[PDB]
């Protein structure tokens, strides 16, 4: 079994799963619909109270499954709590990080071929104050390249320049994974992690030296960092913060677990994981709402400025920000400097959300390395046809995996690992090979005011939201469910597949 070479890549690995683009695009529109800075305080809150405590408990059955040769959550499941329904759960591993990617790596190849546009010049020409007049030419420019529909019929038509994009994304994804983990992932991190930071510092300079009228950078950053107490009892608020902070740290998708399997027995995860978490948060709160939000707030005022953000959830990353570059000197490479960071950014986190997929294949179903890249390739990119060519099919993926699968399955393996495997002996396992201990007050938070706490979470989530998307939808979101559904099914098959030929190896 392959490990990770050098500690210091390990750690850049896991940042790159971590570090993506919610640290980027999804954090701005959380924060602006959301008041700001009434949105930080939970945020920090549960940062705290379950953020950590599920990076160290993903981190701690990733070495323990992968020192007993299993990267996935069923088998670790199965390791954990010995049941057919262990394995039942566990291909939700296995399921939500594959729905996430199947969309995750369409708006990857939208951020190349936006930075290929970029960089060629193929860019629209606003005319020379209307703010309308400015955001109308980047809004058609990417409804060109995605081919939003126009009249009654919800089918998307992107431009033949995207799919060959979305091919030449899959490629590279396909040349990255195909050299595993040492060699792959690791070696790519390690060029990838520094190049990151490097543009997301000089977009935050760039960003601190524009002022228009319309206020400073400064605006959007006292307006980010200013709290407001009126809204801590909005359970709307708190939803978003958890959801956005099982996101932005891979929480939830297996992935962790699965980087985590590559870890020897003996070297550090506590330490390890912390680092992955501070990385990553100092990644988003100090750079990534510090671009998005001061420009946007300088430009048209905090109120057209969470308008836009209530608008969609591209209208900033997409289209707002551009917009903005193009009233700068040399505001196209600089948008094209924001778009190849976002690409580094979705890419190093691609490469971390196919991984449990790779490894059910080599370890479960004893493939080859190539052969099971090849075929989770082929996968992906063909699924994706239905996130390309049907509209809304992206968001309804992105609820049941990303948003709703997430939390759920973040619960159920802090059941599994400690409610089940043993609270003491699943801490034990946190706090063996670690440099640092654990520390004693994350032991109770974890057996109990983390579970306790989500579950208060997940009933006002389930009992005030949820039931708008099961009737005020357009029919053509059964086609999605119909498939994802189908697709979770597929996957149990090769579990079985999985279980049926271990009895056959033993014979
Ligand atoms: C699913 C994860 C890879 C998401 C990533 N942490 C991001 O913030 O974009
Ligand atoms: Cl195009
Ligand atoms: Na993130
Ligand atoms: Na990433």
């Amino acid at each position: 079994r392959e490990h990770w070479a050098t500690r210091l890549g390990l750690i850049l690995a896991m940042a790159g799963n971590a570090v993506g683009l919610g640290n980027f695009l999804r954090f701005p529109v959380q924060a602006a619909e959301n008041g700001g800075g009434a949105f930080m305080i939970p945020y920090i809150i549960a940062f705290l109270l379950v953020g950590i405590p599920l990076m160290w408990i993903e981190w701690a059955m990733g070495r323990y499954g992968g020192a007993q040769g299993h990267g996935t959550t069923p088998a670790i499941f199965y390791l954990l709590w010995r049941n057919r329904f262990a394995k039942i759960l566990g291909v939700f591993g296995l399921w939500i990080p594959l729905v996430v990617a199947i969309y995750y790596v369409y708006i990857e190849s939208w951020t190349l071929g936006f930075a290929i546009k970029f960089l060629v010049g193929l860019v629209p020409e606003p005319p020379p104050t209307d703010p309308d007049s400015i955001l109308r030419p980047f809004k058609e420019f990417l409804y060109s390249y995605i081919g939003v529909p126009k009249g009654d019929e919800p089918i998307l038509k992107p431009s033949l320049f995207a799919y060959i994009v979305f091919l030449i994304t899959m490629f590279i994804n396909v040349s990255i994974l195909i050299r595993g983990i040492s060699k792959g992932i690791e070696r790519f991190a390690k060029i990838a992690m520094p190049t990151l930071f490097i543009l997301a510092v000089f977009l935050v300079i760039r960003v601190f030296l524009l002022e228009t009228p319309n206020g400073t950078a400064a605006d959007g950053l006292n307006f980010l960092w200013t709290p407001d107490f009126e809204k801590l009892k909005d359970p709307g608020v708190w939803i978003a913060a958890v959801g956005q902070i099982f996101f932005t740290l891979s929480l939830g998708f297996g992935a962790i677990i699965t980087y985590a399997s590559y870890v020897r027995k003996d070297q550090d995860i506590v330490l390890s994981g912390l680092t992955a978490a501070t990385l990553n948060e100092k990644a988003e709160v100090i750079l990534g709402g510090s671009i998005s939000i001061p420009a946007a707030v300088a430009f048209f005022g905090v109120a057209n400025a969470v308008a836009i953000a209530k608008a969609g959830a591209f209208n900033l990353g997409f289209i707002t920000l551009p917009a903005i570059f193009s009233q700068t000197a040399g505001g196209t490479f600089l948008g094209f400097l924001w778009f190849f960071l976002l690409f580094f950014a979705g890419l190093t986190s691609s490469i971390a959300i196919m991984q449990p997929m790779i490894a059910f294949l080599e370890d479960e179903l004893k493939l080859s390395r190539k052969h099971a890249v090849l075929w989770t390739a082929a996968i992906v990119f063909f699924s994706a046809h239905l996130v390309m060519f049907l509209n809304k099919s992206l968001d309804e993926m992105d609820f049941w995996a990303g948003t709703i699968g997430v939390v759920f399955f973040g619960l159920t393996e802090l059941i599994i690992f400690f409610w089940i495997f043993g609270a003491d002996k699943a801490w034990e396992e946190i706090n063996r090979g670690g440099i640092i201990k654990v520390p004693r007050i994350y032991y109770y938070v974890m057996r109990y005011i983390t579970p306790a706490f989500l579950a208060v979470l997940l009933v006002v989530w389930a009992r005030e939201y949820i039931p708008k998307i099961m009737e005020e939808t357009h029919w053509t979101v059964w086609i999605t469910r119909f498939y994802i559904i189908g697709l979770f099914l597929f996957l149990t098959f090769l579990v079985f597949l999985a279980e049926r030929r271990r009895n056959h190896e033993s014979a």
